[PDB]
């Protein structure tokens, strides 16, 4: 009957699941019914790299959510009994930067600032919460479980595509296939672009090759030049520009990241998308040179979500191939498989 | 009677005087008569460090010219008996990149592409070529001769100013304030920026001081954090946003690079506009956690030369305290001392 939480404790302590009653609500709260969160980097963060919450422990992590409003504070009744994708973070909405939000300094997101989705239930705010047409999910073969990853791993490079001006005739360029990266992949060939997959992994590449990587190039293989030339090849093949390129640094390595700036050509937009605290070697006047610019990425406005979701359920991008479900008592298991890279989908703890 | 030339027969050589016969035009060519050629780093780079000219040797370098069209080709006539300011880069005009520049793969520069303005004459194609008012130079106590710094030194930062969008309520931070950056400094003021300068040399902050810094701060004194918490006070003295900082990287060093990567502030805007092919190290997520973007500079389209030359003629922006004329033929002694920075000031070669 009472909801529970998979809480950790202390980063690197076995999880505990710990009961606990919802009480009265506040007035623009909701409870959501969690039907799948998926499980990140973000996460496995807090719990492998120690990374400060700033919530004190124990704390429920997982912030990318989906499920049901089954409870809610006066003023956010009209989510009652509604489908709905949680924002992975909330902007404040109120403050001056949100008027005119990614950065706002009051930004809230689960299992960080407040109780996460590795959970049967969470209480959040209901600002910037994503509506799930349910019909159209059930047609598309897709569980409410399933839209979970819609918030970060959807989201973010959507945000990332739509800041860089991607356009038809463009070449997109991403580095690291995996998780949002491949969500990259996906936006910018519904934005109209030819993309390049580029990745160490030949797994990933064939996956990508079938969902909208118009070329796939094995990093591996292949050193800084020869990439170059590769793409240079697809845009003359398909009458495609040699310049403006669109590239996203999605692997969050230098490796990826030196690969990437790499890559520069006249006019192109260097879009950084994926976290990592490695500092890389470069020259910043190759930016100058190519008249280039590098645009940093940090998540999505929630104002954005509903036309992710709607790429979703349009099939004009795939999740189910990207996606692998657990049970969230397995929450030990999977966060342990995810670590030790051992995961080839996105794995959403599932109540 | 002939004109004549200083050449570099090779780098490092002494200067050669030459002189040349014009002959007859091509059709969009017109004869400048030099008032003045700016010395610049790019010539420096040619002569001291044998960066490759496009065009073999001997060469003329100089490339911030202006003069009088004393002759023309017949398509290029309605140029004859007018001041100019050639533009150091001239894009072909013609191709895609052009039609929809700085970048064009087909842009000829003077001192490099063809003879330099280290002449008494220079043959340049009429393209781009910006008039100058006679009338209103007079009035501002400014020779021609000038105005040949307004090529390069004072349209590359106004072209640098104009693509961060530099408005009322912003802070502006130039690091380097010696030359390009000196201009940045005085068009960021008067598109409306309260203008922080960072230099290691104080009596180029001094000069800065009375020419549209609001502020100065000695990099030498000071590390990354105090110099933080300086402008944020400046901010708050005068009621001016603690986000959305433009900071403009003119020194073209390393060391500049770090420091202006350093002042990173939310939303902000890193403009790369000083040249070095010297590596830095630097966090590229620092990019994403700022929501913040590095904007490459390259030169200025042609087509802002006037409003630029007008901020010269306003008094809006100030040459006279950043000039210092000297003879075209002691251009050996200005060369060694301009690259032994003894110049306290941009030298201007007069015939
Ligand atoms: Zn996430
Ligand atoms: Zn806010
Ligand atoms: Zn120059
Ligand atoms: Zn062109």
């Amino acid at each position: 009957s009472n909801p529970h939480r998979w809480m950790m404790t202390s980063p690197g302590a076995p999880m505990v699941r710990a009961e606990f009653e919802i009480g009265e609500l506040s007035a623009d709260q909701v409870v959501v019914a969690v039907a799948g969160c998926g499980v990140c980097h973000t996460d496995l963060g807090y719990y492998y790299d120690s990374v400060r919450t700033n919530h004190a422990l124990p704390l429920a992590l997982g912030h990318e959510i989906s499920g049901r409003v089954v409870q809610a504070g006066a003023n956010a009744a009209q989510w009652l009994g509604r489908a709905v994708i949680v924002p992975a973070v909330m902007p404040c909405g109120t403050c001056e930067l949100c008027t005119s939000g990614t950065i706002c300094r009051d930004q809230v997101m689960p299992g960080n600032d407040i109780q996460g989705g590795f959970a049967s239930h969470v209480v959040v705010p209901a600002r910037g919460l994503c509506p799930v047409d349910e019909a159209r999910l059930a047609a598309a073969g897709l569980q409410l479980a399933d839209v979970s990853v819609v918030a970060d791993a959807v989201t973010t490079p959507y945000q990332a595509v739509l800041q860089a001006g991607v356009e038809p005739g463009d070449v997109a360029v991403v580095i690291g296939v995996g998780g949002v990266g491949g969500y990259a992949v996906q936006i910018a060939n519904a934005f109209g672009a030819s993309v390049v997959a580029i990745d160490v992994d030949p797994a990933k590449l064939e996956m990508m090759s079938k969902h909208g990587a118009a070329l796939t190039l094995n990093a591996r293989e292949i050193s800084g030049r020869d990439l170059k030339k590769a793409i240079e090849a697809h845009a003359k093949a398909n009458g495609l520009r040699l310049t403006r390129w669109k590239i996203f640094e999605c692997s969050g390595t230098g490796a990826g990241q030196t690969s990437a700036y790499g890559l520069l050509t006249h006019g192109a937009t260097l879009a950084v998308v994926g976290f990592t605290m490695d500092k890389v070697e470069v020259r910043l006047s190759n930016l100058m040179a190519f008249h280039a610019r590098a645009l940093g990425n940090w998540g999505c406005l929630p104002e954005y979500y509903p036309a992710a979701l709607d790429l979703v359920l349009d099939a004009a991008i795939d999740l189910a191939s990207f996606i692998e479900r657990h049970p969230l008592d397995q929450i030990g298991e999977v966060f342990a498989a995810a670590h030790a890279h051992k995961l080839t989908r996105r794995a959403i703890l599932t109540p």
